[PDB]
């Protein structure tokens, strides 16, 4: 259960000012590749993984031999620790010797639009709530969202676009809270929305900005409870189109303001005893519903699925080889590639990319060295998952 936020802005306005700010946006990175071991003739799903992008509205097309995909699904929109969006597109297709495909991204942060085609070669716990206000002038209310996660896991969302917003459980465990847990918590979270709707009008004011422009807070709440329920660590974190505002200190007793703007609801928080008030909440109520969560989640939640690895061949300009390490279907998400040469690790030469969703709820990773030709049975891939008995060694096989 998140908790009822308190306004950010002291209420009133003004701030004789307007078209005096604007802060730096994030380029999206994107990766394009398909859920299965692509076959050509069997239908498979290719994704295009759209990451680091801030702010939050973007444009992702798919193409097919340079003409627009027109059923491409859409996953709901996340953001992580460091403030920037994520999402995943994908659409159903079924690959072959000669079809191009790609995925084009227009986003603020670029002066043109971005494609990226296809290269289809060869013990703790905690309850954490990401919250996403964005204003948009012109058209409509501001989209407010809340989404619930325990351990990296979504479990809950409410999102006001929605035709009647209302808090959803995510994951088939939440089905078992009866009614008055979903209509408290919907709510609560139309409270939420409106002080900050309140608060991205207070901060346009305070940031002296266009009124026409859109803008975004984002706020990462919650607790970290190690194994014996004592809380680790809690968190009440505030960003402001993408950049740290505000947030509580590891003490749970005072504040760290990121601007002079932020040092305005500082000296606002200490004055009503915010952070007391946060503190309670991180150390009791949020605690227990994380209990409570995971006791419902048990069956679920837990589990981990090992990688499946293999290495693939690929020729390089000359006498040289790329092999490249490959650790598919695995959940969790973190996992650690390395390559090594002689029992030694070749970190500083290894080609790798950011773990990325299959859209099954699995993930896929790959680490890559160039070698030698010849020289392919000198190198070992190392792939250590918290899902294997033992870290796994693998090597090409011709």
């Amino acid at each position: 259960s998140i908790i009822n936020f308190e306004k950010l802005g002291g209420g009133a306005s003004g701030g004789g000012g307007s078209g005096g700010g604007g802060s730096i946006q994030k380029t999206p990175q994107i990766q394009v590749y398909s859920r299965h071991p692509p076959e050509n003739g069997k239908p498979n799903i290719l994704n295009c993984y759209v990451t680091q992008f801030h702010p939050p509205h973007i444009e992702i097309q798919m193409l097919k031999n340079g003409k627009k995909i027109p059923k491409v699904e859409m996953s709901d929109m996340s953001f992580s620790k460091d403030w920037s969006f994520y999402i995943l597109a994908h659409t159903e297709f079924t690959p072959t010797e000669t079809d191009t495909y790609a995925c084009r991204v227009k986003h603020a942060s670029m002066a043109e639009p971005k494609t990226v085609y296809w290269d289809r070669d060869m013990g703790p716990h905690s309850l954490r709530y990401f919250v996403t206000a964005v204003s948009r002038p012109g058209l409509g209310e501001p989209r407010y969202m809340e989404v619930g996660y325990v351990d990296d896991t979504e479990f809950v969302r409410f999102d006001s676009d929605a035709e009647n917003p209302r808090y959803e459980p995510r994951a088939r465990w939440m089905e078992q809270e009866g009614p008055e847990y979903w209509e408290r918590e919907t709510q609560k979270a139309k409270g939420n929305e409106q002080s900050f709707r309140v608060d991205l009008r207070t901060l346009l004011g305070y940031y002296n900005q266009s009124k026409g422009g859109s803008h975004t807070i984002q706020v990462i709440s919650g607790c970290e409870v190690g194994s014996d329920g004592r809380l680790l660590r809690g968190y009440q974190q505030y960003a402001y189109d993408g950049c740290d505002y505000i947030a509580l200190n590891e003490d749970l007793k005072t504040w760290t303001a990121a601007d002079m703007a932020a040092l305005i609801t500082k000296h606002k928080w200490e004055q009503a005893g915010e952070a007391e008030r946060l503190r309670a909440y991180l150390e009791g109520t949020c605690v227990e519903w994380l209990r409570r969560y995971l006791k419902n989640g048990n069956a679920t939640l837990l589990r981990t699925d090992s990688p499946k690895a293999h290495v693939t061949h690929h020729s390089r300009p000359e006498d040289k080889v790329t092999l490249r390490c490959w650790a598919l279907g695995f959940y969790p998400a973190d996992i650690t590639l390395t390559w090594q040469l002689n029992g030694e690790e070749l970190i500083q030469d290894m080609e790798l990319v950011e773990t990325r969703p299959a859209g099954d709820g699995t993930f896929q990773k790959w680490a890559s060295v160039v070698v030698p030709l010849g020289k392919e049975q000198y190198y070992t891939c190392h792939v250590y998952h918290q899902g294997l008995p033992e870290p796994l060694t693998l090597r090409w096989e011709p």
